[PDB]
């Protein structure tokens, strides 16, 4: 989830 979210930036 950390990596997928991180996609924001």
């Amino acid at each position: 989830l950390a990596a997928i979210l991180a996609q924001a930036l």
